């Protein structure tokens, strides 16, 4: 199956997602320089102020923040989308190395990592659902860089140790997703894709300009999880992240003049 090694990784997506070298594929370079001013886009509205998470999970590729996504509590509005878009899960992509890790890139610089909140459009009524429309899910993509520690970060990289192997989970209540947020919520935004199998063509992207700071500490944890179930030959989990894939026909916005 699927996965970020030399057999199986993302040069290999394309023999089982043919998708994968489709007209709408995430990640892309992000060329600051042409990405034009939209007047007409909106302010962002991330609302977390419900946000109820439950539960991290290790799914053998990254892991999961989840939610109580049965009531609209954690919802991402205006920007780019029409409607309303309610809050399923984060997780991150991440390197072996601070020189890498992100998915988007910024004029070709890689970040250290890339945080992605999933959001799908109520109008489809569930996830699965969502997934099959064009416009049936909102990510919100937020840079990494390594500096300052992130205090908002450190419940998540504390309970890692205790979802160390693909398929453990934990009890993960209580958690605030705006502790993970910028200052600004400045954007681009363009159409795409999941970044990850079955890597459908169904995100409006939203990437924050603004990255936010995590310690080198805190992404050393996330370099300790592991690809492999309990008690198989150790692989850390690093380079999770999918490489920039063709513009082909979009066009990127700035939010921002
Ligand atoms: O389980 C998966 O890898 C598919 C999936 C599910 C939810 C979000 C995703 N994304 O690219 O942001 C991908
Ligand atoms: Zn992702």
């Amino acid at each position: 199956h699927w996965g970020y090694g030399k057999h199986n990784g993302p040069e290999h997506w394309h023999k089982d997602f043919p998708i994968a070298k489709g007209e709408r594929q995430s990640p892309v370079d992000i060329d600051t320089h042409t990405a034009k001013y939209d007047p007409s886009l909106k302010p962002l509205s991330v609302s977390y102020d419900q946000a109820t998470s439950l539960r991290i999970l290790n799914n053998g590729h990254a892991f999961n923040v989840e939610f109580d996504d049965s009531q609209d509590k954690a919802v991402l509005k205006g920007g780019p989308l029409d409607g309303t878009y309610r809050l399923i899960q984060f997780h991150f992509h991440w390197g072996s190395l601070d020189g890498q890790g992100s998915e988007h890139t910024v004029d070709k610089k890689k970040y250290a990592a890339e945080l992605h909140l999933v959001h799908w459009n109520t109008k489809y009524g569930d996830f699965g659902k969502a997934v099959q429309q064009p416009d049936g899910l909102a990510v919100l993509g937020i840079f990494l860089k390594v500096g300052s520690a992130k205090p908002g970060l450190q419940k998540v990289v504390d309970v890692l140790d205790s979802i160390k192997t693909k398929g453990k989970s934990a009890d993960f209540t209580n958690f605030d997703p705006r502790g993970l947020l910028p200052e600004s919520l400045d954007y681009w935004t363009y159409p795409g894709s999941l970044t990850t199998p079955p890597l459908l063509e169904c995100v409006t992207w939203i990437v924050l300009k603004e990255p936010i700071s995590v310690s080198s500490e805190q992404v050393l944890k996330f370099r300790k999880l592991n690809f492999n179930g309990e008690g198989e030959p150790e692989e850390l989990m690093v380079d999770n992240w999918r490489p920039a894939q063709p513009l082909k026909n979009r066009q990127i916005k700035a939010s921002f003049k």
